[PDB]
């Protein structure tokens, strides 16, 4: 027990190395969704998000849910993304003197810890897939997040934006569903 | 690294983490929690320190201090800290897992909004806080949104809170780091 370790699957590693620009905020959410799906096939949960540079579109970062392959309940795809991002940037704020403004884009809408995360990350742009509701329709919850977080995060320069490619990710949360059960279904 | 988010820990946190401990009483646990804040302020982080303690024994699974400006991570307050080591410790991602006693988290200071969620998932059944929100508040730490009624929020979850336990010791550091 020497350091918090987070190991990430080989899909991850792979997203984490390739060089990647994608300028629309729909071919970055369409990224992130093919995350989901791979996270899902490497025995993770279904959400993944990444941090793109806001105005190029350059990948930073991605990350994905390992809460139960990596034993660590604070281990959110936007935990992750957020953090690797941070590592890979040298520095604990995303939003430091001549760093490019970053954007976070998730394929849910936080939780109560990753809306934290989220504020004090330093990215100033939040653009979601799944709301809220979709999630916890499917047994994630949520928690309990203030009344109107969304204009929370826009009271401090976080722009919120949600629903984008929402029809796609609720596929998604809905296959993940389908297959997380005991019985064997050679289909999943 | 290509392939893991990882943050080291200073030596006094990884010894912290491979001593055993049993420190029976709640006063006992916290105090230990503010030597730790102290060692942290001295290894270049930030005034809080948590750990994860068995609830009804005191055996201490894991410790935690704020390592976001030398880690280079946002996230790594000391509470993300100790829960997440407490769960690699003892190989589950809920520490209310069936089988396991029951844990306890007890920290220099009442959580942030994303400690707040954190204590949330954990598993621990149950919160012990030294300094108030307000207390870090005025050395310029922010708490950040939480929803109206937190406590009532962790109580709801079975969750049990205790705060100001030696609040005023806690407050003493904290005022020292601010000072300097
Ligand atoms: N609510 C919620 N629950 C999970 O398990 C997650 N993993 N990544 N984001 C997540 N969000
Ligand atoms: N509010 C707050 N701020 C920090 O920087 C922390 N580090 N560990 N707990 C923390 N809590
Ligand atoms: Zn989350
Ligand atoms: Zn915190």
């Amino acid at each position: 027990n020497d350091a918090l370790h987070i190991g990430l699957p080989p899909f991850l590693v792979q997203a984490n190395n390739e060089p990647r620009v994608l300028a629309a905020p729909e071919a970055r959410m369409g990224y992130v969704l093919e995350l989901v799906r791979a996270n899902i096939a490497a025995d993770g949960g279904p959400f993944a998000a990444a941090v793109f540079e806001r105005d190029s579109g350059l990948l930073i970062a991605a990350g994905t849910a390992r809460v139960v392959p990596g034993r660590c309940s604070a281990a959110h795809a936007e935990i992750l993304a957020l953090s690797l991002a941070q590592a890979k940037l040298d520095t604990h704020d995303l939003s430091a003197d001549g760093l490019p403004a970053c954007e976070l884009v998730t394929s849910a809408e936080p939780c109560v810890m990753c809306f934290g995360a989220v504020i004090w990350s330093g990215v100033r742009s939040l653009v979601c897939a799944a709301r809220s509701d979709d999630v916890e329709a499917i047994g994630f919850d949520e928690g309990p997040r203030p009344e109107n977080w969304m204009g929370g995060l826009e009271a401090r320069g976080i722009t919120v934006t949600t629903g984008l490619l929402r029809d796609a990710a609720c596929a998604l949360l809905r296959e993940y569903n389908a297959c997380n059960g005991v019985i064997y279904n050679a289909r999943c």
